[PDB]
């Protein structure tokens, strides 16, 4: 497929991006409703990154995963790259977590049963998945959870089983509205992560202290795999 701007009629922004502006999008082949990513190659140049897009591209061009956002394609001009993405009707896990302040057990638990699933399906073809943040976390329509990855967040060994650390970091978030090792400083934050020095509030069921205590260890060998968390008493209690 020789993929064109003129294939795509382009609707409404959908808010800027790390590299480029998003766009709601339908392909004029298929009336198909999709979002677009307009990058510069000057930007990615002066970075450094074009070569790490080149890859990234491949590599997502290979995955087909219901929690995974999906990237049909790609193409580019004379200055400008162009990513043709799933669009995620119902947007970002940052933003109804900040509208919602917090989130209950059977949502936590049903979105981490969708990042495990996800995440699976990335190991079983040796692709591993780094630090996840909410921002890169989006919703369709059926309000499934879609990872758009392509400090706070980061495990002891990125600063000093990845996939594992940042499962318990978002369930803390998700249930607690924060993540769990924030302070006011980078170096106290720092701190925080090294020594993994997290508290839960009173209201934090001891099902879900389990799973976080065992996700959040400084050894990365010491963390459960996928299938555990999978199988995990507090995931299948409350996932739906
Ligand atoms: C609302 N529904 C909806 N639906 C689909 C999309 C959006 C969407 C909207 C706004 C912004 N990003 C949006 O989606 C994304 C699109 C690509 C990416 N990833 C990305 O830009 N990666 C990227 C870039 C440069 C260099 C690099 C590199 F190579 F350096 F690592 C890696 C990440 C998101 C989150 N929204």
């Amino acid at each position: 497929r020789q993929w064109a701007l003129e294939d795509f009629e382009i609707g409404r922004p959908l808010g800027k991006g790390k590299f480029g502006n998003v766009y709601l999008a339908r392909e004029k082949q298929s009336k198909f409703i999709l979002a677009l990513k307009v990058l510069f190659k000057a930007q990615l140049e002066k970075a450094g990154v074009e070569h790490q897009l080149r890859r990234e591209v491949e590599i997502q061009s290979h995955l087909r995963h219901p929690n995974i956002l999906r990237l049909y394609g790609y193409f580019h001009d004379a200055t400008r790259v162009y990513l043709i993405l799933e669009y995620a009707p119902l947007g970002t896990v940052y933003r109804e977590l900040q509208k919602l302040s917090k989130f209950d057990e059977q949502r936590t638990a049903t979105y981490i049963t969708e990042l495990a699933n996800a995440l699976s399906y990335c190991h079983s073809k040796r692709v591993i998945h780094r630090d996840i943040k909410p921002e890169n976390l989006l919703l369709g329509s059926a309000g499934e959870l879609k990872i758009a990855d392509f400090l706070d967040y980061l495990p002891p060994e990125m600063i000093e089983k990845v996939d594992l650390w940042s499962l318990g970091v978002l369930c803390y978030e998700f249930l607690v509205g924060k993540p769990p090792f924030e302070a006011n400083t980078y170096q106290e934050t720092y701190k925080r992560i090294s020594r993994v020095e997290f508290t839960f509030p009173d209201f934090v069921t001891e099902g879900a202290r389990d799973l976080i205590s065992r996700l959040l260890k400084h050894n990365p060998s010491q963390r459960p795999m996928l299938r555990e968390v999978l199988e995990h008493p507090w995931i299948t209690a409350n996932s739906s």
